C-alpha cells in the first residue's frame, strides 16, 4: 500500500528525537501543483502534524527554521534531474530530516539525495491508484494515521480502490462532448480556469495545457471564491471559462461562482465530478479525489482542441 | 501596543486549554493577498505554531478539524461587512475560538462577531507603520514571542520604525520613472507580473490593478521560480513584464528570473526594493517589509497610467 512501510519506517527513526511534527511537499513545475491535495489534506484533517507546500527555488533559498529531525520532506521529480529539488533534498539531509523522493526514473540523481524512494504510474494505461499525486496523497494519509492517528482512514482507501474505474469511465463518457467543446474553442486564444478546494492544482495544470495549446496568454486560474469579491473576469474580450465543478465540501462554493456565471452569459465549459460518477466515493475523503479525476480527464478535452487546430 | 495586549489576553484566556497551536488568517480579496506575509513570516520562523491562510468561503464550507480552543482566527475586511469573513469569525466563536478582527470601519457588522478589534492606517498619507499589512504581520510576531519566544523581535520593532519613511522617499523616487512606463505601456492591454517570497501577494495584487485599469485580460502572477519549470510566458502576444525584485532572502530567485528575461530581451519594467531603499531593514527581517513597499509604491506607477489614458481592501 503506497507509502504505508516508508512512513513507518520513519516514525519509527523519528520517535527517538521527539517524532515527526512537521511536513514539506518540495517541488517544481507540475509537481508542484501535483501536491496541493496533500496540502489541502493535512491542513483539514491534522491537528499535531504541520504542513507547508514549496516551490523547491523558494525552499533552497529560505528554508523554514523548523526544517529538522522533526520534519519529513516529500520532494517529487518526475525525471529526477530538477536542479533545485535535488539541492531541496541535499538540504533536508543536512538538517537530519528525513527525505522521501517521488520520481518515475529510479537510477535518476535525486536518488542519491533520498533516505527512500517512491515510483508511481505513468504514461499508457496508467492505474490511477498509483499515480504520483495519489502517492503524495498516500504519504499525508499515512503520516497522520502514523502519527496522530486518521478518522476517515478507511474510507480512503475505498476511495483508491474506486478512482481507477471511475476515471477512466469517465474518460470515455465525455469523449463526444470533448468533440464539440473542440469545434466550440478551436479560434479562442485564452480561456481562464476556475475552482476551488483540494482539487484545485488540476485547475492550475489545466491553465498550462491551454496555454501550452494555444500559445498567447498565460491567463488566470480563479479560485471560486474570490468571484463576489475583485473585479468580475467580465470583458469585451469575451473570454471563455473552463469550469471544474467539484464533489465534496467546497461543491457549494463552486456551485456560488457557476450560477453567477450563468447570469451574465458567459460561454462555459463544465466539466462535473458528480456527472462524471465520482461520487460512490464517501464523503467523508471525497474533496481528496478531485484533482485525479480532473486531472485525467481534461487530456480527453486537450487531445481534442489541438487535432481541431515537468510533470 | 494594541496587538500585543490583545495577543497577552489571549494566551492568558487559553492557557489553560493548553494553549495557542494553530493560527488561522481568514479574509477575501485584497484582504486574503494581505495576510500573505503573515502566513509566511509562520512559515519560515515557528516551530510549535500551525499557519493556515483561507478564502473566507472555503474556510466557512469546509473549516479545519483543528479550529477550537487551541487555534486563533485573524478576519479582516476594511469596511467590516464581507458576509463571508463575517461567518468565519463567527463559526469560530462557536468552536471556541478567539477571535482578532481588522477593520477601518469601527462600527461595521464585523466587529460584533470578533472578541478583538484591531484597526490601522489608510489613505493618501497614512503612516504605512500602522497600515493593515502591518497589523496583520504584528498578530503573527506577538503570536510567536509570546507562545515560543521569537529570535529575531527587536530587529522587527526596528523595521516597523523604519517602514514609513522608506516608503514616502521611494514614493517620490519613483516619480519620474513611473511617467515613462506610463508612456512606454499605456496601449499595453496586458502585462504578467513576477515575484516570490513575503512579498508574493502584492504582486498579485498589483496584477488586479493592471486588470483593473486595462480591463482586458486577468493575466497571470508568475512565481520568480516556477518561472523556470514550465512554458515560458514568451509568446508572439510580445507581453510585457512588471518585475518585482524583492529584497532578502529569495532575492537570488528573483535575480534570476530577471537575468533570463533579460538574456530575452523582453520589456520588463523593474521595481527593485534594494534601489528604493529597503536595505536600512535587517536582514533578518526584512522579507517581510517587501509587501508595504511594493504594495504602497505600485500607486504611483497606477496613477500615471491611468492618467495617460470594485475592489476589497
Amino acid at each position: 500500500m503506497g507509502m504505508k512501510e516508508t512512513v513507518s519506517n520513519i516514525v519509527t527513526s523519528q520517535a527517538e528525537k521527539g517524532g515527526v511534527k512537521h511536513v514539506y511537499y518540495v517541488a517544481c513545475g507540475g509537481s508542484y501543483a501535483a501536491f496541493y491535495p496533500a496540502k489541502a489534506f493535512l491542513e483539514k484533517e491534522a491537528k499535531a502534524l504541520t504542513v507547508g507546500l514549496y516551490n523547491s527555488g523558494e525552499f533552497i533559498n529560505n528554508p523554514p527554521v523548523a526544517l529538522g529531525e522533526n520534519a519529513v520532506v516529500v520532494v517529487a521529480s518526475h525525471k529526477g534531474n530538477t536542479p533545485e529539488t535535488i539541492k531541496a533534498a541535499e538540504i533536508a539531509r543536512q538538517h537530519g530530516a528525513p527525505v522521501i523522493g517521488l520520481t518515475w526514473i529510479m537510477d535518476s540523481p535525486l536518488v542519491a539525495h533520498c533516505d527512500y524512494v517512491e515510483t508511481y504510474t505513468f504514461g499508457d494505461g496508467k492505474d490511477i491508484a498509483g499515480e504520483k499525486t495519489m502517492k503524495g496523497l498516500l504519504s499525508a494519509v499515512e503520516l497522520l494515521q502514523q502519527t496522530e492517528g486518521y478518522a476517515h482512514y478507511d474510507d480512503f482507501q475505498d476511495g483508491v480502490s474506486k478512482i481507477n474505474r471511475i476515471v477512466w469511465r469517465a474518460c470515455e463518457q465525455v469523449a463526444e462532448r470533448a468533440q464539440a467543446f473542440a469545434q466550440e474553442y478551436k479560434d479562442d486564444k485564452v480561456i481562464y480556469t476556475v475552482a476551488s478546494g483540494a482539487g484545485y492544482g488540476a485547475a492550475y495544470l489545466q491553465s498550462i495545457c491551454i496555454f501550452m495549446e494555444m500559445q498567447w496568454i498565460h491567463s488566470a486560474c480563479i479560485h471560486s471564491g474570490e468571484f463576489f469579491h475583485g473585479p468580475f473576469e467580465i470583458t469585451d474580450a469575451n473570454t471563455p471559462f473552463f469550469f471544474q465543478f467539484s464533489e465534496g465540501n467546497t461543491r457549494a462554493v463552486d456551485e456560488r461562482a457557476l450560477n453567477f456565471l450563468k447570469k451574465y452569459g458567459r460561454r462555459i465549459e463544465v466539466v462535473d465530478a458528480a456527472a462524471l460518477g465520482l461520487s460512490t466515493i464517501k464523503t467523508t475523503v471525497i474533496d481528496y479525489f478531485n484533482h485525479s479525476l480532473f486531472n485525467n480527464v481534461y487530456p480527453v478535452y486537450n487531445r481534442a482542441l489541438a487535432e481541431a487546430r515537468e510533470y
